[PDB]
C-alpha cells in the first residue's frame, strides 16, 4: 500500500508536468517523450527511503492527533516525491563533476536545473489552495540552501578557500550535519509533519539531533563501507582515500596515529595509486579503527535509542515513524 | 539615485547573506570572505538593465496608482538583485558547459547552486512580513522553469533529442520567448509591479506581448551582432556559426536561398573551420540579410511603439517605464 501509493501519485505528477509542459510551455512531442525517459532516469530506481518516510510520519499522525485522511496521504506522497527529485537534481549535479559544443553536458546541466524547478511546479500545483504552500516552500528552500553549503564543506574539506587542519571529528559532523543530515533526514520529518498540520506540536530540537545524529551514523558507516566493502558488493567503486575525503576514518586515525604515521598517511591520501591507497587501508587496519567503529556506533545508537523518548512524551505519533526511519538506518 | 541606491541594497544583502551563512550555517571566516569574491565577481560588473527595471518601474507607479515610497524603492532593489543573481546562476552554469576529483568544476557547480538559493534567501529575508511573498516566489520560480526550458529548445535546436526542421521563424520565436524574454523583459516589469502592488491594474497580454517583441528585436540584433561584429567590438567572439545556432540569421536565409545554397549552406554550418564560417558569413552578406534586417526590425520596432499605447490606456505610469525599457533595447 505504501509503496504502491507512491509509484501511482508518481504517474500522476508526472503526467502533470509532461501535459503543463505540452499545454503551456509549447513543448513538442519528441522532447515530451525525452523528458519523460529523462524523469524516469534519474527519479526512479533508488529506495525511496526520504519519499516512504513522508509517508509514514502522515500515516502515523493521522491515527492520533474521512476526507482529511486521504488528502493528508496525497500530500505526504507529493512532498515525499519533492525529496525524491531533490534527490535526483543532486545526483546529477554530481555526475557533472566526475564525468569531466558538448551536448551531453550541456543537456545534464539541463536536466539538474529541471529536476529542481519540478520539485517547486509539482508543489505550486498540488498544494495551490494548501494553507502551508508558503512555509513549505521556505523550509524546502532552507534546506536545499542548507544542502549545497554542506557541498562546499565537503569539497573544499582538503584545501584554503582562495591540508588536514580541517580534519577533526566537530568539522566532519559540520560535513554531515548540512550536506545530508538534513535533507534525508530532517527534511522528511518535517514535510510529514507539516502535511499532517502537526508541525507546532513537536519539540524540534530534538528532531533536529536525532536527524543529526541518524545522519552522523549513517555517514560512519558509509564511510567505512567505501574503504573495505569490495566494489561487486558495495554497489560502486569506493574512492574516498583517492579523492582525500574527510572521512570518519580519516578523522579517527589522525587522532591516534604516532608522529611517523600522521607523515605515512600524509604522503599516501588523496592519491590514485593501488598502493598508496593501500598503504592507507592498512593504517587503518593497524590502528584497530574497526574496534573504534563498533563503539562509536553503539555510542550514536545509543543516543538515538534515548533520544526518541523525549520525543513520545509530546507527540508519541512522530517517535513510532522515527523508530522506522531509524530501523532503516 | 536609482544606480546608487541599488548598490547600497547590494551591500545590505551581501552583508545579510554572509553574516546568515557566519551567525546560523556554522561559516569559518575563510569561506565567507572566499564566497563575498564570488559574489562580487558573478553578480557584479554587468549594466544591471534587468535590475534597474524594476526600480524604474516602482518609481513610475508610486508617482500616479512618504513611509510606503522609500519601503517599495527598497522592496524593488530586492527583487531587482533577485533576477541579477538568477542572471549570474544562469552565466555561471554556462561557463560550466564550454570550460570542459577537479575542485574548479565542483566549485563552479557548487556557485551556480548558490547563486540560485541566494534569490530565495534575500527574497524570505526582505519580504517576509510582505503579502506577496507567496505570489512573488511562484512567479519567479515559474519564470525560471520557463527560461530552463527555453535553454533546451535552444540546446538541441540542431538534433532530435532521443538537423534543420526546426529552423523555423516560429521556432525561433519560441527560443527568444522562453530562454531570454520571459527573465529579460517580462520578469523585472511584473516585479515592479508587484512591489508596487499594481499587478492586477495592468493588461497582462500587452505587457507580455511587449516582453517578447522587445526581447525578440534584442535577439535578432544579437544575432547580427555575433556573425559580423568584430571580437574587439563585440566584447566577445562570435560562434554562432561554429555552433550550429538557431539564430535569426540562419532560419531567414534558408527561407530565401536556392537549392543549391542550402547544400552549401548545410554543408558548411556547425562547424569549427575558418573557411566554413567565412563561406556562411558570405552567403548570409549575398543573400542580402542585412537589408531584411533592418525591414525587421522596423516592423518590431512599429508593434513595439504601438502597443505601449494599449497598455497606456488603462496603466499610464506603467507605459513610461516600458518606453525606457524599450529605450534600452
Ligand atoms: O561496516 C562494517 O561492519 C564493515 C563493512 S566493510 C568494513 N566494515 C567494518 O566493520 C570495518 C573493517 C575494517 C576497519 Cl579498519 C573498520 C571497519
Ligand atoms: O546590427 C547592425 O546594424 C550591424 C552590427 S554588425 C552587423 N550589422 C548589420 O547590420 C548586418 C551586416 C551584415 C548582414 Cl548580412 C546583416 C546585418
Ligand atoms: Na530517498
Ligand atoms: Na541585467
Amino acid at each position: 500500500m505504501p509503496m504502491q501509493m507512491f509509484m501511482q501519485v508518481y504517474d500522476e505528477i508526472q503526467m502533470f508536468l509532461l501535459e503543463e509542459l505540452e499545454l503551456k510551455f509549447d513543448m513538442d512531442p519528441n522532447r515530451v517523450r525525452y523528458l519523460r525517459k529523462m524523469m524516469d532516469t534519474t527519479c526512479l530506481g533508488g529506495k525511496y527511503n526520504r519519499g516512504l518516510t513522508v509517508i509514514d510520519v502522515a500515516e502515523s499522525l493521522l491515527s492520533l492527533s474521512g476526507a482529511r485522511r486521504k488528502r493528508v496521504l496525497h500530500d505526504a506522497c507529493v512532498c515525499g516525491w519533492m525529496i525524491e527529485f531533490l534527490q535526483a537534481h543532486y545526483l546529477v549535479e554530481d555526475d557533472i563533476m566526475d564525468n569531466s559544443p558538448d551536448v551531453t553536458v550541456q543537456c545534464a546541466i539541463n536536466d539538474g536545473l529541471l529536476l529542481k524547478s519540478w520539485t517547486h511546479m509539482m508543489a505550486m500545483h498540488f498544494f495551490a489552495d494548501r494553507p502551508f504552500l508558503q512555509d513549505l516552500l521556505c523550509r524546502f528552500n532552507r534546506v536545499d540552501y542548507t544542502t549545497a553549503v554542506g557541498q562546499l564543506y565537503d569539497v573544499t574539506s582538503m584545501f584554503d578557500s582562495n591540508d588536514f587542519a580541517e580534519f577533526t571529528l566537530s568539522n566532519y559532523k559540520r560535513i554531515v550535519k548540512y550536506k545530508t543530515a538534513y535533507y534525508t533526514y530532517l527534511l522528511p520529518l518535517v514535510m510529514g509533519l507539516i502535511v499532517s498540520e502537526a508541525l507546532p506540536t513537536v519539540d524540534m530540537g530534538v528532531t533536529e539531533e536525532l536527524a543529526m545524529l541518524m545522519g552522523e551514523y549513517f555517514q560512519v558507516q558509509d564511510d567505512v563501507m567505501d574503504c573495505f566493502t569490495p566494489p561487486e558488493r558495495l554497489g560502486k567503486v569506493g574512492t574516498d582515500i583517492q579523492d582525500a575525503k574527510c572521512s570518519w576514518l580519516a578523522v579517527t586515525f589522525l587522532a591516534k596515529a604516532s608522529s611517523a604515521q600522521v607523515a605515512e598517511f600524509k604522503a599516501n591520501y588523496g592519491s590514485g595509486d593501488s598502493e598508496k591507497v593501500a598503504t592507507v587501508r592498512r593504517l587503518y587496519e593497524e590502528a584497530d579503527l574497526q574496534g573504534d567503529y563498533v563503539a562509536y556506533e553503539a555510542a550514536v545508537a545509543e543516543q538515538v535509542k534515548e533520544l526518541i523518548e523525549k520525543l513520545r512524551l509530546c507527540s508519541p505519533g512522530f517517535a513510532a515513524s522515527v523508530e522506522t526511519l531509524w530501523g532503516k538506518t
